[PDB]
């Protein structure tokens, strides 16, 4: 997250930080045993980390789960990023409380001009390359279709928005992928992709999770 702020410890009781070793994505609880993610933060041998604040440093609020298994949205492109969306089951049910929490599917989209949490441990700089250990929060609206599209020319699909400022300055980066972007309670984005972060004219851009509600449910329903 670049031009953001500290979020304090487990006040995003949602955000989970995906282990391979090492933190590499972010994702979303959604319920008790499972998480959403975006389709290209997916790998094998995932350990889902739940009540984090310090990635590096045990502070008691942590529990951590390796995933059973994961699915990757049927229709994900890796090339356009379309459907950037995956699922990750745990192997044991997390213990939910007041610092791990699941957060709410939405029932409806959300419109530009809404404001959003968006939330991760990605790199905080814009030019340069610094990773912070606690978790790093921005507030940033929907961007409109236009000027999205206008943005980014001929790759924009009805599956993705943007969110941001134009302006630049404030953005999501790398290793933020896969987090949530939560407005008035709901999840309506996974930080997906962009150009570079926090430039001028080049927002972040969202999986449109709205889209997807319907394969989220079925799929918790048969796995
Ligand atoms: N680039 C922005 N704005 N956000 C992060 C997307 C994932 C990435 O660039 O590695
Ligand atoms: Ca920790």
């Amino acid at each position: 997250i670049v031009g953001g702020y500290t979020c304090g410890a487990n006040t995003v009781p949602y955000q989970v930080s995906l282990n391979s070793g090492y933190h590499f994505c972010g994702g979303s609880l959604i319920n008790s045993q499972w998480v959403v993610s975006a389709a290209h933060c997916y790998k094998s041998g995932i350990q889902v980390r739940l009540g984090e604040d310090n990635i590096n440093v045990v502070e008691g609020n942590e529990q951590f789960i390796s995933a059973s298994k994961s699915i990757v949205h049927p229709s994900y492109n890796s090339n356009t990023l379309n459907n950037d969306i995956m699922l990750i089951k745990l192997k044991s049910a997390a213990s939910l409380n007041s610092r791990v929490a699941s957060i709410s599917l939405p029932t409806s989209c959300a419109s530009a001009g809404t404001q959003c949490l968006i939330s991760g441990w990605g790199n905080t700089k814009s030019s340069g390359t610094s990773y912070p250990d606690v978790l790093k929060c921005l507030k940033a609206p929907i961007l409109s279709d236009s000027s999205c599209k206008s943005a980014y020319p001929g790759q924009i699909t009805s599956n993705m928005f943007c969110a941001g400022y134009l302006e630049g300055g404030k953005d999501s980066c790398q290793g933020d992928s896969g987090g949530p972007v939560v407005c008035s309670g709901k999840l309506q984005g996974i930080v997906s992709w962009g150009s570079g972060c926090a430039q001028k004219n080049k927002p972040g851009v969202y999986t449109k999770v709205c889209n997807y509600v319907s394969w989220i449910k079925q799929t918790i329903a048969s796995n």
